[PDB]
Formats: C-alpha cells, structure tokens, sequence
C-alpha cells in the first residue's frame, strides 16, 4: 500500500521549484502514489511548465488573489485545502517556501494529523515586517513542519538554532537546479538568439523598485559603454517598459543597435537564453543561485550580498550600484576568456541538481518505505 | 497621546489571570488607554470576575467552540477579531497561554502589523501532538509575538533555546497570584468557613482521572486517621460525588461532623477558603502554583510532579496516593507547627504577585513611553 505524497504548487514561480520534486516522486510508482493539487489563480504559465515535466494535477482549487486581503485568502485558502486533504487522505503534503498558501496548506495539514514537508525552509530575515508577510508565513510553516529541505548550511543552521530535530533537517540544494536539466533544450529558437547570431550575450536583470533612480542610470551608462568597448557583444535587458524608462533608456542607451529592451521572458524562455548567456548581470536572488548551474558568470548589482556562499564559491562577484566597477568587473569578464572561464567553471553551492533525490530519500527513510 | 493596549479575554480561565492584569493597565490612565475584548463562550463566571475587579469590556465576541471544528473557529474567529482590531486600532494585543483563540489574536494582530504580547509563554512539551492543538498553538503564538512575559526560568530557557531575542524575554511570575489581592478579603463568610472555629482547616481536593478508586479509598482513609488523631482539625472536600462513592466516603468517614464533604467552590469562594486553610492536599496544577502565596503548606496526591520548582523552593512536598504516605505526611505537618510554618512561609516560585506590574513595565519601555 502506497505512501500517499501531495504535492502543493501555490503559485507560478513554485512551478519550476516543484516540478522536479514530483517528477521524482513519480520515478517511484511502487512504494509512492504522487497526489499533485494546484492552488494557483494565474495557471497558463504553471500549465506551460506541468506540460513540459509530464505532470497532469490531480486536483485544482481556485485561491483568488489578485485584489484579495490577507484575511479573504487565509480563510478561503484553509476552507479548500482542509477538504481537498479530508478528500485525498494524503500521509504527507509537500509545501514551497513562504507564501500564505505553504502557510494555510500546513495548518489544514496540521488540523487533520499530517505531516508536512517543507521544501525550502530556513531563510531568516527576523524581521516580521520586511518582507511581509513572508517571513512570518516561512516561521509558521516552519514550526509545523515535520520535515525541513533547506537549500543551504546557512538556512539549516537557522532551523537547528531554532530548537528543530536535527534529524528533520536535510540540506538538500535548490530544486530549481534540478528544473534545467528538463527546461534546457539542446536546441531552441527564441527572437533574443537569432538576432545575437556569433555575438556574445550580457543578460541583464533588474528590479525596477530596488534600483530606481542613480543605480539605473549607472548600469545604462556601463552597458553603454560595455557595448561600445566590445563590438561582438549584445545586452539584452527582459523588463516591463513605462514611458519613465523608456526616455531613462534611450536618454543613455541610445538607438546604437546592440541594447535591446525586450518584454519579461517567461521561465523556459529566460532558462534558454540565460543558458546561452556569456554574462549575467542581476539583482535577482534566484538568478544568482541557477545561473550558476548553467556555466554563466553572474556579477550582482547590489553594494551588499544575502548570497555569501556563491561569493566565496566564485559563481558570483559584487558589481555594486555604482557605474565604474560594474563596467570594470564585466570589461574583466568580457576581455579575459581565462577569468570568465573559472568563474564559470566553479561549483554551484547552491545545488548540484540532485535535490529532489535527496528530497525524497529523507521522505523515504522518514516513512521507512 | 496615549498607548492603546487591548487584552483579550478568550476562555473562563483566562477571567482571573487576565483581569489583575488590566486592572494594573487601568492605574496608568494619562499613558494607556486600557480596551478590553471578551471572546469567551461561557460568560457567568467571567462577569463575575470582571465586576470584582471593576472591568467592563469594549467589545464581546461570541466565539462558539461547542461542537465546532478547528478550522471554523479559526476562520471565524480571525475574521471576528480583524474586524475588532481594524476598529480599535490597539497598538499592542496582550493574548494569554496555548489556546487557538490565542493564536488566531494573533495572527489578527500581524495580518494589521499590531505587535503581540505573549502572557504567559515558554510552556514546552517538545511534542507537536501533545497536547493537541495546545502545543502547536503555543509554538505559532510564540513565532508571532514581540513581547514574551515568561511565569518562570524553564519558560523563558525554552524560548531561548528557540533563538527567541533575550530581549524580549520576561521573567513575569504567574499572574493568577496577582489576583488574590483583589478576591481574597478579610470580611469574608462561607457556611464551611461558620462551622470551623480556630480549628485548623485541611482543605483537600482531586479530580485527576487517574485519582479514581483506590487512590480516592487512600486519601479518605488517611483523613479519617488524621481527624482522629488531631482533635482541632476539620477537612473540607469540595467535590461532587456519585452516590456509591459518597457510601465509600460515609463507610470511611463517618458522620462525626469535622468533615465536610461539599459541593465544589466557585474561584472566589475557593480563595477566600484557601486563604483560610492551615494545609491543603491536591492534585490540582494551578492549586500547586498558586495555594503557596497564601501561605499555605501543599501536599500532592502523586508520586511525582509537574511543579518541579515548587519542591525545589519547599512550597509542594508529594505524598504519593497510597495510604500511609499520605497520613504520614499530612500527620508531619499537624503535629510540628515548626515544619508547617517553614513550608507557610517559603517563598512562591512561580510569582510574588506583581507579574502584572512587570508586564505593564516591559511595554511602557518597548513602546518608548
Ligand atoms: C527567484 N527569482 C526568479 O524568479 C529567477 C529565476 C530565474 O533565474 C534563473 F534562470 F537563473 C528567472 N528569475 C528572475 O529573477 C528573472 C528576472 N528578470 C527577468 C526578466 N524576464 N524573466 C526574468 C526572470
Ligand atoms: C487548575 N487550576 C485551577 O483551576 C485552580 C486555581 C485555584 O487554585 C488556587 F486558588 F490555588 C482553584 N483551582 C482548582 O484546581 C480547584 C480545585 N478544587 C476545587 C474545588 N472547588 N473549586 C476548586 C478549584
């Protein structure tokens, strides 16, 4: 008789962290029946990503988000996956990360005796309020959690600190290095490569909040010039365009034929071109933990780093906010082949793509199957 | 413009553990506004102890928890008390002890980014189904709230074993010892009390589950012994009784008129006659935390204990269940007013009465006020 495993996937970007997990668990269809419940308001995208791991749901709740209160989702949320468990009867529930949704997931686990594994679990900021109300959700889920898969030494030690059974707690890596092995293609066909043709591609990534005023324009100014240093080079910038950056952009940028800003890319597309990608620029956390895995050198914009561990690995390198030292560091890369070689060829901390495995012979162990 | 400080009376209990704390909020009226939210389903008790203690709350919920599931009080519950705290805009929310309307209080409170006052927090089980939901409910509440107001050591060691900031950690004392200041007065009648002279007054009570048959046939036997021996002593047994077991205390007993098999006491009714006793026998927690600070020797019916402390501090001694430890004990502390008044006058561990004044202190400090 089977260990019943339900799989939640609350939301788009959770797609791609658990994806690999489930098609894990389906690799063992004697010992595990794979129960996959989707809570997601937005879901062509998540669809998109299910298609591609060979994952039907086997059940859908609508969890409305967009314009709900904290309140309205907590309730209805608690409401719909107490019942889908009552319905289910599953021996454990499998929940990413710190959205409302692992939040409410695990205390409907809870008020029905079922364990819970907390994939992604340990990340402390200790502050309640920023963010809001992740932090919060993640030591909530954290003190129900019956089993903890956390990506680093660092978010491990947090849960250790805490008081939790040392036992429960796996450091398993970065499921989403698990993702690329299935979302990378060997070939693949996507405007952003045909125009860069030989040319070698900085990918730049950015939060438009974060980095409004000086630090934009700084990073204008150093592709600018980046792209005028190297005539083989091409800077693509995925990004929501409003009339603000837009005059930002070709005040500095200019119209010179080597800086595209191109629309958002969805996770496939970004994973394909990242792939193919000779720089990353970025100030993205999860940037800064795949793009490693995939040979890319990646320079953060950002005067201060929550990443130490891909630091000292040297897959990441702090760029700064300030125009000269993101020029200089990525001149370096782009002038160098043997500096942009090592960076490259240095081990990922975060994941060696195998987290799911380990995910799922902790699962195993713990259920003595 | 003063600190808003809302206390929440969830459950019956919480009446004499909660109000001594507002009545020490209501002696700061130029620096707190003190409001006061009832959610409790049982209320004549409750009323009662509010009047005592000259508290009239601002908002009563009923919250109903006869015959309801987890998921519907906290759903409705939440919902109840976001609307209260949208409204009363409270700038700190006091919640006592393991309950789920504490927890939910909370999660009310940090769904508004009002900051949680933890009354009496630390209790660890280590147990995440045991008690159920009790623990887990502490251990939310405990994530969720910025001010921790520890009865003793061991509370405020678990909560720094769980990486809690010390500073936010209070050595309080218990609450409920405040109380008796307020319900226990000198001019004072019961019919029990008429009855007794300057007789020494035994009072006994169990209603431990585990304290059924042979051990209820011990404490009897022992009492009977002792009323023998010791010609000045009455006892007082505020139990209800089947009517088999009542034959078993007359078989035993006798009708000679020095015990007093009654029906059970109501808070006030008990203090006062507490206060009023030279020894008490119990398997009672709380009688074990809070009979000390009247005075009072007590004497356990088990083998051993949960009050830890008190032994320690010579507050409790435990006479076990059977027969001969319990006479022997009891007989001790009859017969050498020595060995009585050093237990009489050891200090309570588990509070000195001014828990509420340290609450009061910790949050005028928090709050730069
Ligand atoms: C947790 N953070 C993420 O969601 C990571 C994962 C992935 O990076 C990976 F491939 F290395 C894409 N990503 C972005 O932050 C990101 C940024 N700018 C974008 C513009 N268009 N798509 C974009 C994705
Ligand atoms: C578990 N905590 C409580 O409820 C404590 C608090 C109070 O003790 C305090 F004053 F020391 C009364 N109490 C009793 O357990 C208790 C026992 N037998 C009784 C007989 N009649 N009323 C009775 C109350």
């Amino acid at each position: 008789e089977r260990l019943k495993v339900m799989t939640i996937f609350g939301t788009r970007p959770e797609a791609i962290k658990m994806a690999p997990l489930v098609l894990e668990l389906q690799k063992h269809p004697e010992k595990i029946e794979s129960i996959v419940t989707v809570t997601a308001q937005h879901r062509q995208m998540l669809d998109q990503v299910l298609s591609i791991f060979g994952i039907t749901p086997d059940f859908d709740l609508n969890i409305m988000k967009d314009r709900q209160t904290l309140i309205d989702i907590t309730t209805r949320g608690l409401e719909g996956l107490d019942k889908v468990m009552k319905e289910a009867k599953p021996d454990i529930v499998l929940v990413h990360g710190d959205t409302t949704t692992t939040f409410i997931a695990s205390l409907a686990a809870f008020y029905n005796q079922i364990p819970v594994g907390h994939v992604e679990a340990g990340l402390r900021t200790w502050d309640k309020y920023s963010p809001y109300p992740e932090e919060m959700n993640r030591q909530l889920t954290g003190v129900m959690a019956d089993l903890h898969f956390s990506p680093t030494a660092k978010s491990a030690t947090n849960l250790q600190k805490e008081n939790k059974d040392e036992s429960r707690i796996f450091i398993t890596g970065n499921t989403a290095i698990d993702a690329l092995k299935t979302t990378v293609k060997e070939t693949y066909s996507h405007p952003v490569l045909e125009k860069l043709g030989n040319n070698r591609l900085v990918l730049m990534t950015a939060h438009r909040r974060e980095n409004l005023g000086e630090p934009m324009r700084n990073m204008f100014r150093a592709i600018k010039r980046l792209v005028d240093k190297h005539e083989d080079v091409q800077v693509v910038y995925p990004v929501h365009m409003n009339p603000v950056v837009r005059e930002t952009a070709n005040d500095i940028l200019g119209d010179y034929g080597r800086i595209h800003l191109i629309e958002p890319l969805d996770v496939i597309d970004f994973h394909n071109v990242a792939a193919r990608s000779y720089l990353m620029l970025t100030d993205s956390g999860g940037v800064q933990e795949e793009a490693p895995s995939l040979g890319v050198p990646v320079l953060v914009l950002r005067d201060t780093t929550e990443r130490p561990e891909g630091i000292e690995a040297g897959t990441l390198k702090l760029a700064g906010t300030d125009e000269e030292t993101i020029f200089s560091l990525a001149d370096e890369l782009l002038s160098d082949k043997e500096a942009h070689d090592k960076m490259s060829k240095a081990s990922n901390p975060y994941g060696d793509g195998r987290a799911s495995e380990r995910i799922v012979e902790a699962i195993l162990k713990h259920f003595n199957k």
